[PDB]
Parts: C-alpha cells; sequence; structure tokens
C-alpha cells in the first residue's frame, strides 16, 4: 500500500465490544513493545492533551528524545504519533502499516475471526514505533477515561489525571464517582500521580485509589501551584510553585487561566518523572521547553493584518471562557464566527460586536448573522471593516479547516 491506502487502511477497522484481550493479542505478535522503556500516562475530561504537550516539550528540552501519542489539533493523521514533535513521516508510516498488518494477518491464520479496532491498532502501533525508534520515554494520551482503554497496557513512571467534568458523561458513567474510578485505572502500585484539584468526589475517589496503590499523590493547590499569572502578550508570565521552591517568571505563548493549571501540572510531572529515572531537569530546561512550546488552534493569531485567530474552543463553559479570554486580549470591537445552541449564540452576540454563526465543516448540517460557511463570513467581514479583527472558534473540526486553508 502507498500513504493513501494506508491511513485509509487504519479507517477501516472495526468497532468491537470494549478486556484489552484483543490489543494485547496484537502486541504480543509485536513483541511486547510496550512492556519496554518508559512512559508517562495522561488523562482527564479536559486539560490531557495540553498537559501532555507541555510535558513533552520540557523533557525535550532536557535532553531526551520523548515520544508524544496524542489527539492533534491539526487533522493530519501524521500527528497523533510524533517523537520530539515530530509526526511519524509519511514513508515510515506506510512501512509500520505494513509490518502490524502481516502481525494482524499471522494471527488471523491462527485465529480465523481475530480483529481488532481501528484506536487498538493505531494505539499497538504507536508503542511499537516508539521502541523501534528508541525513545527515552514516551508521553501516551488515554483515548477515553482510563481503566479499560487500549493505552493501559503499560506501568509508567508516573501517571496524571488533569481533571474530572462532565464533557465524558456518554461512556464512563452518569456521576463524577463513576466517571473518576474509571481515570484512576492509570495509577499503579508504587507509581506516583499527578492531579489537578478535583472536584470532591474525584478527589474521593483518588484518595481511596492510591490509599491501596500506595502512590505518592501530588496535587494542584496542594503540594503545587501557581501563585502568580498574567497576561503578557500573547501568552502568559507566571510562576510555578511546589515543595522544592518557586521558578518564576515562566512565560508560555498559551491563553486561559486553566492553562496555568495544566502548565502546572506538566511541570510537577516531568520533576518526578526526571527524580524517578535520577535525570537532570533543570528551571532553564522548564523555561525553554515552554518558551518553545507550539499551541496550534488555542487562540492561535494565524495573521496580523489582518488580524484573524482561530481557536478551537468547544465546551459551552470553555466558550464562556473564550469570551473572557477574548475581552482580556481584546478592547476594541472585533468580529467573532462561530461554528456551533441558542444561549451559546446569544452570549456571543451580547459580548461582541459582530458575530456570524456558520456550519461546522464535515458535519451534518443540522437544523438550527448567519453564514452558508465560514469563508463567507470571513469575506463579508474583512469587506466591511477590513481592520477590524476576526476570530473563527467554537468547534474542533471548524478551527482545523480554516488552519489547512490559510496555513498551506
Amino acid at each position: 500500500m502507498n500513504y493513501t491506502e494506508t491511513v485509509a487502511y487504519i479507517h477501516s477497522f472495526p468497532r468491537l465490544a470494549k478486556d484489552h484481550r484483543r490489543i494485547l493479542t496484537l502486541l504480543h505478535a509485536l513483541g511486547n513493545p510496550q512492556q519496554q522503556g518508559r512512559y508517562i500516562h495522561v488523562t482527564g475530561t479536559n486539560g490531557k492533551s495540553s498537559a501532555a504537550n507541555a510535558i513533552a516539550h520540557v523533557l525535550e528540552a532536557s535532553g531526551l528524545t520523548v515520544g508524544l501519542y496524542t489527539s492533534p489539533f491539526i487533522m493530519r493523521f501524521n500527528e497523533r504519533i510524533m517523537i520530539d514533535h515530530e509526526p511519524i513521516p509519511d514513508a515510515a508510516l506506510v512501512n509500520a502499516v505494513a509490518f502490524v498488518r502481516a502481525a494482524l494477518e499471522r494471527l488471523q491464520q491462527q485465529q480465523a475471526d481475530f480483529n481488532v479496532t481501528e484506536f487498538e491498532f493505531i494505539t499497538a502501533l504507536g508503542y511499537w514505533y516508539f521502541r523501534q525508534r528508541q525513545v527515552d520515554v514516551a508521553v501516551i494520551e488515554v483515548g477515553i477515561g482510563g481503566d479499560t482503554d487500549s493505552t493501559n497496557v503499560i506501568t509508567p513512571v508516573v501517571s496524571v489525571l488533569t481533571e474530572v467534568a462532565l464533557d465524558h458523561q456518554k461512556l464512563l458513567g452518569h456521576t463524577i464517582t463513576a466517571i473518576a474510578k474509571h481515570k484512576a485505572g492509570i495509577i499503579k502500585r508504587g507509581i506516583p500521580v499527578v492531579t489537578g484539584n478535583l472536584v470532591p468526589d474525584a478527589a474521593a475517589v483518588v484518595a481511596a485509589k492510591v490509599a491501596t496503590t500506595g502512590s505518592q499523590w501530588l496535587r494542584f493547590d496542594r503540594d503545587f501551584s501557581v501563585p502568580k499569572a498574567k497576561l503578557h502578550g500573547w501568552g502568559q508570565r507566571f510562576t510555578y510553585e511546589d515543595q522544592d521552591g518557586r521558578i518564576s517568571d515562566l512565560e508560555v505563548p498559551l491563553v486561559g487561566d486553566y492553562q496555568q493549571r495544566n502548565m502546572a501540572i506538566a511541570i510537577q510531572t516531568a520533576k518526578v518523572y526526571a527524580k524517578q529515572t535520577e535525570w537532570p531537569l533543570t528551571p532553564q530546561n522548564i523555561r525553554q521547553g515552554l518558551a518553545a512550546s507550539h499551541w496550534p488552534a488555542r487562540l492561535e493569531k494565524i495573521s496580523d493584518t489582518p488580524l484573524i485567530v482561530i481557536d478551537g474552543a468547544h465546551n459551552p463553559d470553555g466558550i464562556n471562557g473564550l469570551i473572557t479570554a477574548l475581552k482580556q486580549l481584546f478592547s476594541q470591537p472585533i468580529t467573532v464566527i462561530a461554528g456551533i445552541y441558542a444561549a451559546m449564540a446569544d452570549r456571543l452576540t451580547a459580548a461582541f460586536s459582530t458575530v456570524y454563526l456558520v456550519p461546522v465543516p464535515g458535519t451534518p448540517r443540522a437544523l438550527p448573522r448567519l453564514k452558508d460557511s465560514w469563508q463567507e463570513a470571513l469575506a463579508a467581514s474583512l469587506n466591511d471593516v477590513p481592520d477590524q479583527p476576526i476570530v473563527i472558534t467554537g468547534s474542533l473540526y471548524l478551527a482545523s479547516a480554516v488552519r489547512q486553508t490559510l496555513l498551506g
């Protein structure tokens, strides 16, 4: 197969009953790559990808070759599997798919109805690839939950649980407790866990879990915190504090109050990793990693003149926090192009001068200022008020579509 056929092959896999027996069968065929090397395992309802990316950036700065298995914000497949933030090259992906396919075919020869899910195939490929390339550590983001996730076939150096919230209600459960219990599944015996300042129900689950595992638990706003933080350019200046002291006036080109938490989680986790592996990590490394970090489609200013911002804010509270973020960035009238119901559009028209409502591209258009597409809304705003800034937001698929179009 070529690259195109290879990606299509990956997307062709069936969705099957949800234990890890299927993926473990495949990983066995691949020489159990998941049993070798080192891992940082990351889960949470929000902030999981943010934390994982930052952790990788920091460890990379410190001189480690770091694998990163993530949900990308660019919509190209290769972006899910990175080494030092370089996506797996097309040719490497072709060869890796071919190798895992051969394993799979060998298994289906001994067990006629053996198969895996798409996520299972990709996860097995990722673990294998990271071992092939001999990364020092792989930062592994859970797909969903933790407990029953395909990624949960490793013993990490440290586990991370950013936060537990309603969002992922569909699969995990109807309560904070039920969802927390799934997430807590990535906490392992004697292995430290770094968490956000969890809501009471989730904190109670983690406390009980760590009581059984004997894990050191480092908790945001208990063991580590961000005592100082403010807007500084298109990003923030902040101070990190933990049991070892302070790292003063760090900078991250990332806006959002909740990003302070994610970045502190990342710093703490990197520090734990380094300590557990006897590896040097300095304040300069941390500073550089955060300074060099890239955040596609997170209040990303992709153009200066005209001023165009793309953002993947989606959660009906990541949009009320988008409003407050935008108010911190801008004092002057702006246009908002929102690819999104009712309350959200009223919340936006009330906060901002001009608000255009558009379809999310590559999504079934349902039955609901209004414009036929983001391009038309953008063309309208630029025609009418060329110097007025434009923010495109409300979706993950829109921000990616806009990015691909305006940046290469």
